[PDB]
């Protein structure tokens, strides 16, 4: 199971998709929400998610209807649809996905995060960097409901440093798109859900603490917050979760006026990623690092909740830290930092001293060493 929320909220989830094209916003949006008495949200929706899964792993594709057999009916603890909890302004979060993920796969981030009172829009690429995703051909495929599916793009050698680049630019297009489309529903624009989804959008008008805005991403969802950052200064600060840096363009670098964080695993990281994240670090600059003891790259995703420790454990979905702990400390770290870049008046500054990686299962900085 994955967690519910710590804060005092109660979550809501739904989808949004506008427009209904390869071209449009996808985000699965998690929020503050009026009702407690909802179905929960099913984690995977669609079986070709778990189809384009199989082609991640590398695995045979007949694995993909045996992943959906057993992780197909999961549901994750938000309130499918409920009303948005009305009468205060919240600020957002657009949040980026790994490479081989979709928008679905970090719901105990989202839900942790709407739980203490922020909106989340979980974006999901259609740079053939996820597992799966779809859209709609034109206007009438999107009434009958008939999907078109992307499927992840395998990479050779020769297009890696090319095509990756190519890819987190979009990615930080995407983010950037996510935000205008969610500051225009706040500003009250008519938009029709190219998903025909009981959730009037109505009620995101006046919703968003409109300048109190930042950008999170996991593994190539964490290049996504730097590149988004240095090309819209909507942004106010970003929070890199173990982030692959492999993505960003030598130019990037020195171009990151905002705050950032990296909250790194133990065992993930490596000399030449860690000496790209440095490359972002100026005197002028705010700038945090930590890393969480015993994990691992997948203790920030879903899928380090979905199965049993010692299976988990075999399969690199868990660390030697337990993945409640790993994640409370990931999620409490970023409230503090939000709370102080922010601006927020919130009692978030209750978890500063994470921001510091001061606790037993936090290291200051990074374990690797590079020279
Ligand atoms: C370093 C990465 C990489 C780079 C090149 C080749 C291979 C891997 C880039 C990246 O984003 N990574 C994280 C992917 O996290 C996932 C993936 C699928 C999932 F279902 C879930 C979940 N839950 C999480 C791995
Ligand atoms: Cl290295």
């Amino acid at each position: 199971k994955i967690p519910r929320g710590n804060g005092p909220y109660s979550v809501g989830c739904t989808d949004l998709m506008f427009d209904h094209t390869n071209k449009g916003t996808f985000l699965r949006l998690y929020y503050p929400s009026q009702d407690n008495d909802r179905l929960d949200t099913l984690w995977i929706p669609n079986k070709e998610y778990f189809w384009g899964l199989s082609k991640f792993l590398g695995t045979h594709w007949l694995m993909g209807n045996i992943l959906r057999l057993l992780f197909g009916s999961m549901t994750t603890p938000a309130n499918w649809n409920s009303p948005l909890r009305p009468g205060e302004k919240y600020p957002l979060v657009v949040f980026s996905h790994g490479l081989g993920a979709f928008r679905t796969l970090y719901s105990a981030i989202g839900i942790d995060l709407a739980s203490h009172g922020f909106i989340v829009a979980a974006v999901e690429h259609r740079d053939r960097s996820a597992s799966a995703t779809y859209y709609f051909k034109d206007q009438s495929a999107a009434e009958i409901g008939d999907k078109s599916w992307l499927y992840l793009r395998t990479l050779k050698q020769e297009e890696e440093t090319h095509i990756r680049n190519e890819q987190v630019r979009q990615r930080a297009k995407e983010c950037s798109q996510a935000l205008s489309l969610i500051l225009d529903i706040d500003h009250g624009k008519p938009v029709k859900n190219a998903l025909d989804l009981k959730f009037d959008m109505e009620q995101l008008k006046d919703s968003i603490d409109r300048e109190k805005i930042a950008v999170i991403g996991h593994s190539f969802g964490g290049a996504t917050v730097i590149q988004t950052l240095s090309e819209d200064q909507r942004f106010r600060c970003g929070i890199a979760l173990d982030a692959w840096m492999f993505p960003l363009g030598d130019e990037v670098y020195s171009r990151i006026p905002q705050p950032l964080f990296f909250i790194n695993s133990e065992y993930f990281q490596y000399p030449a990623n860690i000496i790209k994240m440095k490359k972002c670090y100026s005197p002028d600059k705010e700038r945090k690092m930590i890393t969480i003891r015993g994990s691992v790259h997948q203790n920030f995703a879903d899928f380090t909740f979905a199965t049993g420790k010692i299976i988990g454990h075999m399969l690199k979905l868990k660390g030697d830290i337990d993945s409640n702990v790993a994640i409370d400390l990931s999620n409490k770290a970023s409230l503090a930092f939000l709370q102080k870049h922010l601006g927020l008046h919130k009692d978030f500054d209750q978890w500063d001293c994470l921001i510091e990686g001061d606790d037993e299962n936090l290291i200051p900085g990074t374990n690797i060493n590079t020279t």
